[PDB]
This record gives structure tokens, C-alpha cells and sequence, in this order.
């Protein structure tokens, strides 16, 4: 039929990251979301691609994500690819997502703002009948990004208060990521990270007078018809 | 008990031309929205406070406004008072307002801003007890602006396509303002305003897919539940 | 001689939709102004590549375009190439444009940007004696911006009051994009959108006292000499 | 029989400051402009009102300037008053500007950005006819800032290449501001601010493609029509 | 002679919230501070008056800070009012402070913004020998904004992850403020709002590679010099 | 050891004219400061490559810096490719720089956006262990930006009054640049440029209350330890 939402990341986490919570609250609700990883993450610093790729199988479970896929482009490698941009409307085309989210291109991570780029090129072509002809187009509905690194001004928030505990959870699954164990070694990731993003959700959520939001960017106005005046 | 929008202008037209698409929306849905306008625009160059207040009048009707409020404070005299944003508080006090709406204060005409000021200090000091402890606080959940003059990129917008016609109607409610009649002068109004501002709402929809939106701002972001899928 | 103006454009009517009522207003005052598409638009829903030429050509006499270039480069396929940017330069080098224009990169069509930002290479290049010494260099004295898809705070407008008409009529030359006609499909450029151009130069017109404006996006700050008290 | 250009700066040497290139190119062209200090910068460091005054004269003659008003408001006291906005629509409809410019509001010295307050509320209440009915009213066709302290990217930018040497000479006029003297203090404006001034229009010239331009800021775009193609 | 700092709030804790941490970690490296609350926070929904000038002088123990000053301006009263600024001028002068700090403008809550531009008119003012001629002038050399509500890029930071401990102490100080008790009401402050603050510093933390950071706002750019290298 | 600063330019003169006077302050201190010029400038109107390299071995000297590299990367060629990230992530690892400087991106030459866009994601690759494991890896402290073209409100200074000689010094040893002589051309490079920058510098100096001040960006805010109370 169709996912509700397709959440794009460079590497596995990155999703989990910037809208876990956001992920788990739908997903609650009954829709249908999946994940798609463009890399491996083969160059994290701790763990290993199988790992990892355990990991986010891990993490996809906890959000109630039922598809998670990699597209094992390289890491550190997502440049401007007609080829990385095919294989992106591949998937767009294959799960018909009604929203799609990728990273927010202000991010201290290059393959973040990367990643977007390429999402919204295969976004737009996505559509394009004449584009891939052997594929049904799909016009994606809204395309968001999702704050990894950092922190901005969100166009929109989602109250993940009643979820925060799960979004923790789906990031505590990458123990090789965010957490030291036997042989790991320090990186920013691993010393104080996930407490800097409870600390992001902490600060959206006092904007908007809630316990825990997630912030979200969005190229267009968003449009309200419900949460106007709440109802639903 | 309380109004779900109380809509503030500096001069009755204002809330129109940002909004009158979005009340008559909602309005139609069976929520309450007053308007209060903070003058009788007694300087507009076109008409008279007479007549304003019945065209006034007019448009609350077109919108399915039951509540419209004038509080004669005066037309390019909105600074920044105590007195005035007292008075404000008392409306917003009054009419316990889930959300309130006042003009952008990106606008060449410096009531709108001047408006804005005044209505987001009177939010603020609603919600303070001990601030005119005689009548009871109310706190406003958020505060939104519409835009009258000119354009913005909108944090948000509302689906008016099919009240594109009422808002047309609650415009031109105001013939003394936007034609020039027979012994009116031309105005920025009278100059093909109204057709400016269905343009505005023409472009704010084509940037969200539908074919008339209205665009509002909003300091806070805006916090999606039901509207993220729909 | 040289041309006065030459805009570019990512695909025929991109001019037309930025600048059609410039472009004729400045025409019917004896300045010459190319246009050049960069691609035949192949991946348009509607139409032929032929078509869509023939279109460009009616479009170019009624905004009185005397020269309408097409590079041929793959629509959606715009990437930041050298071979692009050459061939780019070759045009300005030929025709030694005094300005150039291509679409602002704030636009949903990625297109749109991405000719941007080849243009803007290839004017630097265009310059260069070193560069491509088999054509003697040419400096464009300023690049702007026009607007195709939605709308920015314009940073220079062009009353087209007297020329909204013949935008209209340039923009209706392209049938094919802009109307479904017999065997058409709809798509964002058939509902609604020659009226959305007209409501933003109506807006724009408001903005600067008249009632149509096209808007126009500079990296410097625009000089004034005659227009800051007018008599030209 | 109006001014082709009115300019509003706090204390005599700001319109100087911004725009005295441009009121020298317009002036040798024949154009009329005036300058009105909204006051006579009392607390000014060094000099005296006297000294200011007689300087702001020199400048004026300098600039080819033949109406400079001062309107002796309160230095350090240019608060949003309905007395100070009336006194400024006074002098915008006796002298009836085409174009009013004032200091731009992005600036260290809160009275620039005071006077363009001001300003901007009398540009708006000068075209009313029903404010201040005793005196005809006056439509200013455009509203531009010009920079006094520090630098922003302009709006639009006039080439003064030919005029920095007025410029300079018109500055220089101000010899108690810009210059300690034998008896006067340190203050920013004796601490190579001349220099600084020449340098941003250096800049400014520079990013358009020319020796020295003077930037300027305008809230709505900038209207092309000659300039684009020459 | 004169404070290092002096920090302005328009209500205790103001400061704290923006920079215990900064004020801790200069207080304890031997440098004077001085904080200066615009009012008494009369209209506060919790504690009253004399709680609150209890916890403030907590709070300021707590930082080190050994002056405290409170102008008894009125809450939700801080207009742009001369009288305001002459106290604010008269505190400046007395004090001499090398930075003055006060909050940042785009806050929800007015006065916080009300504040800063109260103060940086003072600030300008207190530098101008002929203004209070009575008093002896003072030369702020640099002007910052702290951060009490939400958030912003800051454009610098101050590392206070040693001093974190200290900041929610001070914050702490404010049991009326952010916690209910048992007589108190709900509000932004007792729903997780130190929680958020704490949030906020380790965010800026993160951003410049330390555990907590305060942020601030410069309209100047920041002049470097031991600090790029270290 | 490691350089204290790696300064970025992508033609020999641009780390001259963003920095030439924090560079000389920095050295005199005692702090040892490379510079990496990306390309030869190949395509500069005026001048031979070995002439260039020449007068940025005399600039080099003037501003104490004793390391100087060039890349060799092509003139106007400096597009976002794998082979010149792992270049410069060499540079990086080898010379291991506490802070790493490049051209801030709003910048008419398109060079030099694309300097700062090249140095950014090697920055980051040189601090993965598993990206190019032959070489130890390197976590730079800070990137910043310094200005070539043009003018920014600068996020930070560093007062240069004392170094502004030098750094005019520094500039004026690129003779074949700002200098017509006896067979150069007329460039925007040869008319009055050398004054502007000058004069950049000392609107940036009023601002931050002092004669000449160059200006920087940072992604991050600057942290302000001793500079806030000054004393060192
Ligand atoms: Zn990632
Ligand atoms: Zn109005
Ligand atoms: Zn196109
Ligand atoms: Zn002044
Ligand atoms: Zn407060
Ligand atoms: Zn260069």
C-alpha cells in the first residue's frame, strides 16, 4: 500500500537520532514507517558493519519500525551520484512513502547534509514518470528533516513525551556507537551524546510547553488543519 | 466558555485580510472567534468611523464572527502603554482565548506592528494574577500572527480553497476602504489591494500544495500531532 | 555586438515564468537579450523534446528574443561538470552577454539551482584569458537571480505592468506544459501555476507601488544611478 | 516645489556620515535636498551646540545642500513621542520629499536608530489627511536608511567615487567631532572614524564594482528601471 | 575599582538562568560581579516580595557575588521611560562595570527584552559626560546578552562545566520560582524549567566540546586574542 | 609536533589577504602556522606558476610561516572529488593543526567556496581512524573561516594593528597580483584591491573598537575563556 513515513539516514542512528520518538509515537498509533540507511557506517570508529547493521535491526524493533533497509553507499562517500540518487528513487518508488525525512544539512557531519542532498534530488525525480520508466513514479507528500548534530530553530515539533524512554531506548541499541564496553575507544559520540540529545528534546519541548519534542525542518509553511485548534 | 480565537487588528479590515479565509473555516466547523480591533481607524483616508463600524459589522457576519470588539484607542496612536495594554488584557480576560492573533509586524504600515506590541505584552500580562488581580487571569495557549501588508515566508499555513469566496466577501464588506466609490481617493487600498491579497493567498497555497492558503507566523515552532499524517 | 541580456534557463520556460515581462519589456526598447536552455526539458511529463523546442521558439517572438540557444544537457542531470561549465562559458564568451540571469536556487525543482549554479561558474570562467584560450574572455558585469518556483523578499524588481499580457502569452506558447489538452496529464504546472505567476508578480507589484513586478535576486547590492530619482 | 530628497539624521553629521557623497552627486545635479537633524546633539562630547551648528552649515554648503533644519529634540531623548512624530510630519509636508532617508536601526548609538523610529512614523502619518488636518498632506514615494556606525550588506548602493573628496570635506567640517583638537576627549569619532567612514564606502564601492559607493538599506525592493542596463 | 561584570536582570534569577555558571566560575577566579535586578518581580505567581529578596541574596551568595542592587522598577513595567534609564545610568556610573550583561531580546517573556534595551540605552548614556553631568561618567567596554527563556545560537560561549553544580544551586536558591511546594501554582517555571535550563548549557556544551556552556549574544564581533590558541 | 594553524587558500595570496595579519601575530608569539595553497592559480591573468610560487615563499617569510605547501590541485578545478579530500586529509594527519583555516564560502570567486567546501570534509575524514589507516588520525580543534572577496559581519577578530604592515608586506610580495608592473593586465586583483582589504580591515577594527581587525567565521560560537576579561 504504501509507508506513511521513509526515514532516511546516512548511517544507522542517524533516524533514531532525530526522530525516534517521533517514529515510536506513529508507528504506536498504527502506521507504517521504515527506515533506510544509505551506508553501512563502515568508518565509525567502534563496532563493526554486522554489528551495526544488528544494531539497527535492533533499534527498528524498539521504534516499531517493520522496515529498515541499507543501501551500503560508502560512508564518507555520498557525493552527488547519479547512481546513489537511482538507487534512492528505487526505494522511494518501491515503498511509496506519504512523508519522507532526511537529515538537516546544518550538521557538523558532511554525510548528513549529504545524505539530505541526495534525498531530495531522488525525492523530485522520484516523481518524474519519464525518470526510471520501469518503476511507477510516486510524488512524495513532504519531505522533513530530522536534527542530528547540533541543534536549530525547528520549523515544527513533535511532542515525544509519553516516548522519550523508548527513543533512548532504540539509541541505547547502538552500544557500539554511544557506549565504551571492553574495547572501545572515546569519541564524541560516545562521551555525553545521548545526553545531549534528551537535552535538545528537553530545550523543543519547553518551547512549545511539553517535556519532550522533537524538532523538525520543512522547506514549505507547514500546513495545519487539525492542530490549529487541537481535536484532532 | 472561553473564545477558541480572539483575532486582534489595529483597524477593522486587518483580521480580514490576514484571516478571514481561516475564521470562516473554523467558524463554519462550529468554533467561536471574536475580533477585536484596537481602533475606529478614525484617520482612514476613505469612509467615516460610521460607516466602518457597519462594514465592520458586515464582514463579522460574512465570517460567522458572533463577537467583534472595538476598543477606540487611537488610529496612529498605538504606543506602547500601560493603559492601552490594560485594556487588552481585560478583552483577552474576558474572552479567554484558547489562541490569539494580532498583524506581523512586518508591515509597512507601523499600527500593525504597533498592534502586535501591544497584544503580545497583553498576552503576557493576562496570565499574571497578581496584574489587575480584580479580574480573573487567563493564560492564551499560543499567539500567532497574520499578515496584512505584504508577504513572509509563513511558519504555517490554512487550507482557505473553499472560503477563498468569504474572505473575497469579507473584504469587500469594506467598499469605502478598497474602491474608491464616487468621492473617494485613490489609497494603496483602492489600488487593486484585494486582488494583491488573493495573489498573496494564491502563492502561500501553491507553496503547500492547494490552491488558496493563508499564512501565518508563529514565535514559537509549531507543534504538529494530528496534521503531520493527517 | 554582444547581448544585453542573456538568461538562462534549466528548461524552456523557466525564463518565461522568471523574467518573461522583463525580457519584453527591454526588447521592445531595442536592447537584444538571448536566452539559453540548458536542457530540451526530456523528462517533462507532457510533450515531445521537438515540441517543446517549437514552443521555446514562439515563446522567444513573443517576448522578442532574437536568439534561443538549447545546450542539450541531460534534464536531471545538471551536476557540477567542467564539460557543463565549458560549454556554458563557450555561450557567454560568444554572445558577451552585459547581464545574465538564471533561476534562483531556493526552488523545489532541483533543476533549478543546479543551472544556477553552473551559470555562476562558468561567468567567472568566462573571464578567465587562461581558461579555454581558443575564446577570448568575456566579464559579465552582473549576474541575478530570477524566480520560478514559489517566492523570495526580491532584492531588485521590474515593473512589467505594461507587459503582463505578453508574459501570459509567452508562458501560454508552452501548451504543453501549462495545459492538459487532449492526451495531457496533470501535474503542478497544469493546476493552477501561469495563475500563481501572474498572483506573484501581482504581490511583487504591490511590494514596489505597481501592479505587476518581477522579482529579482542580487549577490551585491544593486547600483543606483538613475532610478533612485527616476527621469532614466 | 518639494525637496527631491529630505534626510533625517539625530545629530547633525549623520546624514553626512551616511550619505554626504550622494547628496553631493544629486545636489551638482541640479536635485534639491534638504537635511533635518531632529537635534542639536547637545550631549555631544566635544564642541558645544554653537560649534555644531555653524559646522552643520559648512557641511550643508559643502554638500550643496540649501535647506538644513534642526528641530532641537532632546539628544539621548528621541523616545517615541506623538509630539516628536507630529514636529517631523510638519516638516515632511512644508517640505514635501519625494525621497526621505534616515539612519539606519542596525547601529551602536540608540539615537539612529531612535530618528529612524521616528521617521519612518512620520513618512506614515505625513500621507494621512485626516492626521493633523490643518496642514496639506504629503505621500514620500520611498523610505531609505543610510549607515552611520558600522556596516551592513546594502540594499542598493550609489557610486560616489567622483564625491568622496566632499564627502570627506563635508566630514571634515565637523573638525570638534571627528578631530580631539587641543582642549577636546577621545571618543570614538576621533579615533580614525573618518578613516572607517572612507574605508566602508571603499568596500561598498568595491562589491559593486566601483572606487567608493554608499550602501543603503530599503525595507521594500528596489525598483529597476534604468539602471538596470544604463 | 570597578565591578568586571554587571549583570542586569528585570527579575531575580534572570541572571542565574542566563549565567550562575560564568558568574561562579569569574567570582571564584577573584573577579568582582555585580548583579542588578530592574525590579522585585511584584507580579510573580509564587513567593511574594520578600522571598524573593531573600533568594536573591542566597543566590548571589552562592555565585560569589557581593554586590546585589535592585531597582524596584515595576514588573511588566519596564517601558522605555527616561526615569528608568537614569537609574540604570545612575548603577552603571556608581559601579563602573568593564561588561554589562543583560538578557537576550527574543524571549517570551517581554520584560526580559524590555531589560536589555532599558540597559543598553543606560549603557550608551552612562559613557556621556553631559548627560547627569552630577555624576561622573563610565565607559562600558563591552555589552552582553545571557539567555533566560528558550534558546538561540549563541555567538559565543563560557564553559561552566565545573561551575554547572553551582549554577543549579543558585537556580535552586528559587524554591518559590521552580518548584510548586505545597501553596504554589503551576507555571513554565516549576514544569522542568531548570531541567531545561541545565538542557540548554549542555547542548551549548556539546557544541563547543564541553560538557556545559552558557551562550551569549555579541552585536559586536567577539575580539579574540589568548582565546584562539589558547 | 603539530602546527598550531593550517590556513587554507585555494590560490597562494588568499590566506595573505583573509589573515596575513593574525598569521604574522601568531608567529611572533612563537605559534608555528602552515600554509596549504590548494592550486598553482594557473589561470591568473598575471604572472607564471613559478613566479606565484615564489612570491608565496616571500609572503611565507614576511608572516614567520615556515611551512608552505601547494597541492597542485587545478585552478578553477577544485570540484567536491574523493582524490583531493584524501589529499588534504594527508596535509591534516601529517601536519596535525590545532586550528584549521579556509576561504569563507560567500565569496564571488567560486574557488574559494569550494576551498572551504574540500577542507571541511577532510577535516572530518582526518579524524576517522578507519578512513585512510595508513596514516594516524587527527582531530582539528576548531575550523575557521577567514575573508578573501568581499565582506561579512564577522563572527570573530583578532586585532591586526600592530601586523597591518606586514600584512600589506605580506600582499604586496604578490607583485604579478596587485600590480600591473610592465606586461600585467588589468584585474579587479590590480585596481585597488590591496586598499580594500586594507579597508575591511579597518571597519572590522571600528567595530570591535580598534585600528585594524581581521575578521573570521565559525560554525560553532567561539569560547571565550581569558578574551572575555582579558589579562591572558
Ligand atoms: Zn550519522
Ligand atoms: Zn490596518
Ligand atoms: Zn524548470
Ligand atoms: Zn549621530
Ligand atoms: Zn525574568
Ligand atoms: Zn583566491
Amino acid at each position: 500500500s504504501g509507508l506513511h513515513i521513509l526515514a532516511f539516514g546516512a548511517h544507522a542512528d542517524d533516524v533514531e537520532i532525530g526522530m525516534a520518538g517521533t517514529i515510536a509515537k506513529y508507528t504506536k498509533q498504527g502506521y507504517e514507517v521504515g527506515i533506510c540507511d544509505l551506508t553501512e557506517a563502515d568508518l565509525s570508529s567502534n563496532g563493526t558493519i554486522e554489528l551495526r547493521k544488528e544494531e539497527a535491526k535492533v533499534a527498528a524493533r524498539i521504534m516499531g519500525v517493520k522496515t529498515r533497509l541499507n543501501l551500503a553507499m560508502p560512508d564518507r562517500g555520498l557525493y552527488m551520484k547519479e547512481e546513489y540518487i537511482r538507487e534512492i528513487v528505487k526505494v522511494i518508488r518501491t515503498y511509496k512513502p506519504k512523508l519522507v525525512f532526511a537529515p538537516y544539512y546544518e550538521d557538523r557531519h558532511p554525510d548528513h547534509a549529504n545524505c539530505a542532498k541526495l534525498v531530495e534530488e531522488a525525492i523530485f525525480s522520484a516523481g518524474i514518470r519519464k525518470y526510471m520508466p520501469e518503476l511507477s513514479p510516486h510524488r512524495v507528500e513532504s519531505f522533513y528533516n530530522y536534527m542530528i548534530n547540533g541543534f536549530h530553530k525547528p520549523n515544527f515539533c513533535i511532542d515525544i513525551s509519553e516516548y522519550l524512554s523508548i527513543k533512548v531506548e532504540a539509541l541505547e541499541a547502538y552500544e557500539s556507537q554511544f557506549s565504551t564496553g571492553s574495547d572501545g575507544v572515546k569519541t564524541p559520540l560516545t562521551e555525553g551524546y545521548v545526553e545531549t540529545v534528551i537535552a535538545r528534546e528537553k530545550m523543543f519541548g519547553k518551547e512549545v510547553g511539553v517535556l519532550y519534542a522533537e524538532g523538525f525542518m520543512s522547506k514549505k509553511p507547514v500546513l495545519l488543519h487539525a492542530d490549529l485548534l487541537g481535536g484532532c
